[PDB]
């Protein structure tokens, strides 16, 4: 379910293509860190407001709301960074790429 | 990280509870299978427009809405649920269901 790592994993980058990738990569992991800090922010705001009156509320839908927001913010800069890195490969490394992000995509990965 | 499982299986309803709420358990599941169907068509649309053009594109952009608002009709609809389930407890049930909730809403679950 985690996209990024089944990527990674099953169809790695070589030698020079990590080289390349090692900026953007680092760039993308200080990124997917900071919306993850945020989500799990806002997992607690709805984690509290719920604590404080368990119903539907402005609290309840402004962390809701956060959570899907981060949760957005998540899923697109994974599949923009999919997308840097199939840019970085030599052209001939794509369709394998593709054939595991496709297949991975059909099951819901994000 | 299934919300509605854990509270199920944690703290099960009693067999009066579990009589009155039959109803709206099976209305919910009837939803949520819903949900899931289109987030499942929404995955495939993503999967499909990238097997054509593996770039953001117009196709991207709308299958990654279609999911991102099934996801959130689906996390929404199980929050609406869950209170549902706490409005048909016996008042003194209440305190550890909330218990379980608090504690696996922080956790992320959904
Ligand atoms: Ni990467
Ligand atoms: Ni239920």
């Amino acid at each position: 379910g985690d996209l990024h790592e089944i990527l990674h994993e099953a169809v790695p980058l070589d030698a020079n293509e990590r080289e390349i990738l090692e900026l953007k990569e680092d760039a993308f992991a200080q990124r997917r860190r900071e919306i993850e800090t945020r989500l799990r922010a806002a997992n607690g705001k709805l984690a509290d407001a719920i604590a404080k009156n368990p119903a539907w509320s402005p609290e309840v839908e402004a962390a809701t709301q956060e959570v899907e927001r981060a949760a957005g913010d998540l899923q697109r800069a994974t599949l923009v960074h999919v997308f840097e890195m199939r840019a970085g490969l030599k052209p001939e490394h794509r369709p394998a790429y593709d054939r595991v992000l496709i297949d991975a995509l059909r099951r819901g990965s994000q």
